[PDB]
């Protein structure tokens, strides 16, 4: 294979996190270029699925999208990409940086998901785990979608009841994860658990407008959150209009206290 690498090339510096499959390091690959580093526990998981992610990550590139860089694909496993340096989107949010944050500059992470989503569209894949925590940031407010290869409250109706997964119900997750961007890191729906959720939603319910949204914005979010599929826009649709966002829709815009 041409993404394969000397072990002997791979650094792990940094431990960054843990699952029960592996474990993800900051490292240096070549001793010069900064790395991300995944790891697969041999016996957790399968090296077949393991790896069925990286197969993936092979026929996609997208400059929203985290970039593959090579594979170590004989136990144990390996695989590599490049390194965003501020973590997931999650923990950026309502961390140290969380407070300084507005409207514009969410507005703008927001745009990019949407970029590489509407790359994701376009070559007709589906993500299925859209949320805050999945996204990467980055330099300069840069955020790429991660996790090529349970959260209800992310996660359109019919794809929970019916397992009906498609990039419409990926653009659910979306609209879910423009209140992550707009509450700072909240937790969707608060107070409210799995089983409610499910319940008010077939029922009709849809969060609120977030405290100093615009509507605009709400509005944008309630049509990633019809009920019917085929409503709801694409992400070519909300790519443009997150761009545009504040000279076609919000131009008179004034920074308040939070948003
Ligand atoms: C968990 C975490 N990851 C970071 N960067 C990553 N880049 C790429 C990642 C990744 O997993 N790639 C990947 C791989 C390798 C395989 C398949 C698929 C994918 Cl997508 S993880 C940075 C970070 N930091 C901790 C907190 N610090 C506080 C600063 O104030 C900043 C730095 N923590």
């Amino acid at each position: 294979d041409a993404w394969e690498i000397p072990r002997e090339s791979l650094r792990l510096e940094v431990k960054l996190g843990q699952g029960c499959f592996g474990e993800v390091w900051m490292g240096t690959w070549n001793g010069t270029t900064r790395v991300a580093i995944k790891t697969l526990k041999p016996g957790t998981m399968s090296p077949e699925a393991f790896l069925q992610e990286a197969q993936v990550m092979k026929k996609i590139r997208h400059e929203k999208l985290v970039q593959l860089y090579a594979v170590v694909s004989e136990e144990p496993i390996y695989i590599v990409t490049e390194y965003m340096s501020k973590g997931s989107l999650l923990d950026f949010l309502k961390g140290e940086m969380g407070k300084y944050l507005r409207l514009p500059q969410l507005v703008d992470m927001a745009a990019q998901i949407a970029s590489g989503m509407a790359y994701v569209e376009r070559m007709n894949y589906v993500h299925r785990d859209l949320r805050a925590a999945n996204i990467l940031v980055g330099e300069n407010l840069v955020c790429k979608v991660a996790d090529f290869g349970f959260p209800i409250k992310w996660t359109a109706p019919e794809a929970a009841l019916y397992g009906r997964f498609t990039i419409k119900s990926d653009v659910w997750s979306f609209g879910i994860l423009l209140t992550e961007l707009t509450t700072k890191g909240r937790v969707p729906y608060p107070g409210m658990v799995n089983r409610e959720v499910l319940d008010q939603v077939e029922r009709g319910y849809r969060m609120p407008c977030p405290p100093e949204c615009p509507e605009s914005l709400h509005d944008l979010m309630c049509q990633c959150w019809r009920k019917d599929p085929e409503e709801r826009p694409t992400f070519e649709y909300l790519q443009a209009f997150l761009e545009d966002y504040f000279t076609s829709t919000e131009p008179q815009y004034q920074p308040g206290e939070n948003l």
